[PDB]
C-alpha cells in the first residue's frame, strides 16, 4: 500500500523519469508567478523535491504530506538543503492529518498511475482540494486526457497467449484464460500502431469530482493500415495550463519519449483484421474493484464482442 | 509468499527461461533409467511440466505437490495431457500434506532463488527427503555451487549512489545509506569483470542439512584488470550427476547465457584500486534473516571494510 511507497526504489524511478520531473520542474521554475508568496500544499510529496522546486521558485510556505515512511527521507533532505524554514513536513493520511492553515492557495501533487487512474491518488488530492484549496486557487496539474491506439503486433500476441498451446510438447491452453484478462504496462514499438489515437476521458481536476472518474465513452479508431488487430493500447496526456504564462504539456504516448508509465496494453482474446481507412467503433468503461478500490477495471467492447481487463 | 506463486506471471517467466527449463529437460530426457518405474515427488510443482516430462521418461506414479493456487491450473494441465492416471497433484505445504505412498525413488524440484538461496525453498526439499526419499534413493538437481566475481562499473556505480548528490540541484546524500546494503539482481556485462571468479559454497542435497546453508567462506579473487573495482557479483551452478550417463550443468553466471536469475551484485559503499595479478582477499557470511527467514543477509569483508546486504 503506503507500504511500497516507502522504499527508495520506486522515489529513483519516479525522479530518474526526466519527462515526468522536468515537466513539473519546468512548470514551477517558468511560472514562478504561480508560487511566489504563495501557501502551497504538496499532496503525497514523497522524497520532497516538488515541494523543494515550490520553495525555490518563491512559496511562503510549502506543506509537504505523506503517509508513507520516505517522509522521514524528505525531512533529513530539506534539511541538507536548508530549507525547514519554508517547508514544513507532516507524516500522515491527508485525509486525516492536521495542518498548521485552514487553506492554501496551490495544491500540486504527482498522483498518476498506469493508464492514469490505476492505483491512483486522485481521491486523496481531491478530497485536499474541496477541503483545503482557498476560493480562486489552484492545483496542478490542472488538465488531463486519456487516449486509445489500435495495436497490430501478432507476434507479440503469439509470444503471450498462443505460447501456452504447445510447451515442451505439452498442452498448457486453459493458461490463456488466466492471460487475456490481465493489462500488460509495456512500451510499444510506435510501427505497431494502425489507427489514430482516440480521446476517451477529458479532466479538470478544477471541476471534476471522484463519480466522474468511473466512465463509459464511445470511440472510434480511424484506421491507417490494413492490418491484423491483436491489441489496443491506452496513454495519458498532462496539462500545466491555469494562470500559465509557459504551458507545459507531457504524453505518456509510444510516439513520445517513453516514461515510467510506458503504456497499457489490452490484448484482444481473438485478433481481426481491420482495412485502412476504416472507422472502428468500440465502447470503455471503466470501473473501481469493489475489492481494492485502488485496482481498476477496464470493460472493452469490439468487433461484437466484450472482455473486462484489470492491472 | 506462497500467494506470488499463485500468479501465472512468475510460471511464464520461469518456462521461458530456456537454459533453466531445457536444462530440467534434457537431464530427465537424456537420463530415463533414473525415473523408469519409480515413484517420484515433484517439491512445488507449479504449472506440473517437470512432473509430466518425469512421467513422458516412464515414472510409475509422479506425485506433484505445490501450497499455491496454480495447483489448480497444474491439475487442468495434467488431464488436458492425459496424465491423470500417473500423476497425482496434492494442494499444501510438503511439511504437512498426506502422501499415498511412505517412500519415492527420486526428489525433483527447483527451489532456486537469486544468489541461490534468496526465499529458496531449500529448506522444504530438505524437509522431504529427510522424510519421504527412500534408502538408495536420489534428489535432483543434487549438486550446486556459489561463486563471487569482482566488478568494475563506475557508470553504474555512479548511476546509483552518486546520483543522489544533485538531483535537479538539490542535495539528496541521505538517501546512499538506503541504496548501498540492498543486493541488485541484474545482468553484468561480462566485460566488467576484472577477477578470476572464486567458489564460496558447495552443496550436495543427498548430504546436506538445514545448518550448513548458513555459511562464511574466505576467498580470494585473482585480480585480472588494473581498474577500480565497485562491486562484488554472486552467482550459482547447477549440475545433474548422480547416476547421470548424461550429466548437465547449467551457470546462471555473467560469462554465460543469461537466466532470469541474472546475477546478483553487492555495491561497494568505496570502490578501490586494484592492480592485475593481485590476490585480493575477502570473507562472507549468509545468515537467514531474523525477521523474514527467507530473506537472506550477506555480510561482506573486503579492503578492511564490511557491508551487511539484503535482497
Ligand atoms: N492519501 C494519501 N495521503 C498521503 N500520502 C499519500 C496518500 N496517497 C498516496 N500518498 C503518497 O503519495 C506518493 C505518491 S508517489 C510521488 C512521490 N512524490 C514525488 O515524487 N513528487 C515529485 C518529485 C519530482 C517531480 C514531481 C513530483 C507516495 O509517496 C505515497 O506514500
Ligand atoms: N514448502 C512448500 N510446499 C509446497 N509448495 C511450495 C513450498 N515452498 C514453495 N512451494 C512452491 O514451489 C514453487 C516454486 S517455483 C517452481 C514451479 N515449478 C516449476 O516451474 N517447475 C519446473 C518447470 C519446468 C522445468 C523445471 C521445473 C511455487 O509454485 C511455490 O508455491
Amino acid at each position: 500500500y503506503f507500504s511500497s511507497y516507502g522504499h527508495y526504489g520506486i522515489h529513483e524511478e519516479m525522479l530518474k523519469d526526466k519527462i515526468r520531473t522536468e515537466s513539473y520542474r519546468d512548470f514551477i521554475y517558468q511560472n514562478p508567478h504561480i508560487f511566489k508568496d504563495k501557501v502551497v500544499l504538496d499532496v503525497g510529496c514523497g522524497t520532497g523535491i516538488l515541494s523543494m522546486f515550490a520553495a525555490k521558485a518563491g512559496a511562503k510556505k510549502v506543506l509537504g504530506v505523506d503517509q508513507s515512511e520516505i517522509l522521514y527521507q524528505a525531512m533529513d533532505i530539506i534539511r541538507l538543503n536548508k530549507l525547514e524554514d519554508t517547508i514544513t513536513l507532516i507524516k500522515g493520511k491527508i485525509e486525516e492529518v492536521h495542518l498548521p492553515v485552514e487553506k492554501v492557495d496551490v495544491i500540486i501533487s504527482e498522483w498518476m498511475g498506469y493508464f492514469l487512474l490505476f492505483e491512483s491518488m486522485l481521491d486523496s488530492v481531491l478530497y485536499a482540494k474541496n477541503k483545503y484549496l482557498a476560493k480562486g486557487g489552484s492545483v496542478y496539474p490542472d488538465i488531463c486526457t486519456i487516449s486509445l491506439v489500435a495495436v497490430s503486433d501478432v507476434n507479440k500476441h503469439a509470444d503471450r497467449i498462443a505460447f501456452w498451446d504447445d510447451v515442451y510438447g505439452f498442452k498448457m491452453s486453459c493458461m490463456k484464460k488466466a492471460v487475456i484478462p490481465e493489462a500488460v504496462v509495456e512500451v510499444l514499438d510506435p510501427k505497431t500502431l494502425i489507427s489514430e489515437p482516440c480521446g476517451i476521458k477529458h479532466i479538470d481536476c478544477h471541476t471534476t469530482s471522484i463519480s466522474d472518474l468511473e466512465f463509459s465513452s464511445d470511440f472510434t479508431l480511424k484506421i491507417t493500415r490494413t492490418s491484423m488487430c491483436t491489441a489496443i493500447a491506452g496513454y495519458f496526456d498532462i496539462y500545466f495550463e491555469k494562470n500559465c504564462h509557459n504551458r507545459v504539456v507531457f504524453s505518456t504516448g509510444p510516439q513520445s519519449t517513453k516514461t515510467h508509465w510506458k503504456q497499457t496494453v489490452f490484448l484482444l482474446e481473438k485478433p481481426f483484421s481491420v482495412k485502412a481507412g476504416e472507422a472502428l467503433k468500440g465502447k470503455v468503461t471503466v470501473h473501481k474493484n469493489k475489492k481494492d478500490p485502488r485496482s481498476l477495471t477496464v470493460t472493452l467492447t469490439l468487433n461484437n464482442s466484450t472482455q473486462t481487463y484489470g492491472l
